[PDB]
C-alpha cells in the first residue's frame, strides 16, 4: 500500500497473509474454512496466516493453517487477468473471534464513488522498494467504469473495476495482490493489477467480486 496508514493490530480481522516460506499475497477469510484471493497468487505449498499484524513477529493472535486445496476460477486468463479469483480451503477450520473474522460476500455490486478499505503488506513506495512488517490500510473510492477504461484502454473487462485516485500518490502495490477491497462491510474487490503503483492516471484494478458470488457459494457447497 502506497500513501496509506498503519491499520492497527487486528483491526482488519478478515485479512490473511498467504505464506510459502515468506509472505507473497493477501487474501480474505469468507468463512471458517475458506479464503478468497487472486488467481495470479496461485502456487502450491500455501500456509494461510490469520490474525496477523507484524508478519515477521509472533504477537499472539495468529492462526497458521495449511491449505488442503486451491481452486482457481475455471475461466481465469493469466495474460489478461480476466477472472482473477481463487478459493483456498484450510486443512482445519479457523477459530473465529474478534481478531479473526470472516467478511460478508456482496449481495449486489458497489457503485462508482463508494468508499472502500484496501489493505495489505505490499510495497509502500511508488518508485523505490520498501516492504512493511505491519498491515497497511488505504481508504479509496471506486472509480467510474468510463474513467477506468480511459485509464487502461483495451484492458478493462466486465469482471474488473478501478479504485483509488487518478492524481496518484495513493494505491495498492506489489505484495497487496489477492487482498481485500471492502466497501460497506462487504468484500467487493480483490487486489489484482495495475501499471506500477500510485502513478498519475494509473489507478488500481480489482476483481469484481459481486460477479462471482454464485461460483463461490456453489464451490464451497461441494468442496
Ligand atoms: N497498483 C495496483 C497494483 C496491484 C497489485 C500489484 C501491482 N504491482 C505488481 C508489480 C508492481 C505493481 C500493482
Ligand atoms: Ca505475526
Amino acid at each position: 500500500i502506497v500513501g496509506g496508514y498503519t491499520c492497527g493490530a487486528n483491526t482488519v480481522p478478515y485479512q490473511v497473509s498467504l505464506n510459502s516460506g515468506y509472505h507473497f499475497c493477501g487474501g480474505s477469510l469468507i468463512n471458517s474454512q475458506w479464503v478468497v484471493s487472486a488467481a495470479h497468487c496461485y502456487k502450491s505449498g500455501i500456509q494461510v496466516r490469520l490474525g496477523e499484524d507484524n508478519i515477521n513477529v509472533v504477537e499472539g493472535n495468529e492462526q497458521f493453517i495449511s491449505a488442503s486445496k486451491s481452486i482457481v476460477h475455471p475461466s481465469y486468463n493469466s495474460n489478461t487477468l480476466n477472472n482473477d479469483i481463487m478459493l483456498i480451503k484450510l486443512k482445519s477450520a479457523a477459530s473465529l473471534n474478534s481478531r479473526v473474522a470472516s467478511i460478508s460476500l456482496p449481495t449486489s455490486c458497489a457503485s462508482a464513488g463508494t468508499q472502500c478499505l484496501i489493505s495489505g503488506w505490499g510495497n509502500t513506495k511508488s518508485s523505490g522498494t520498501s516492504y512493511p512488517d505491519v498491515l497497511k490500510c488505504l481508504k479509496a473510492p471506486i472509480l467510474s467504469d468510463s474513467s477506468c477504461k480511459s485509464a487502461y484502454p483495451g484492458q478493462i473487462t466486465s469482471n474488473m473495476f478501478c479504485a483509488g485516485y487518478l492524481e496518484g500518490g495513493k494505491d495498492s502495490c506489489q505484495g497487496d495482490s489477492g487482498g481485500p477491497v471492502v466497501c460497506s462491510g462487504k468484500l467487493q474487490g480483490i487486489v489484482s493489477w495495475g501499471s506500477g503503483c500510485a502513478q498519475k492516471n494509473k489507478p488500481g484494478v480489482y476483481t469484481k467480486v459481486c460477479n462471482y458470488v454464485s461460483w463461490i457459494k456453489q464451490t464451497i457447497a461441494s468442496n
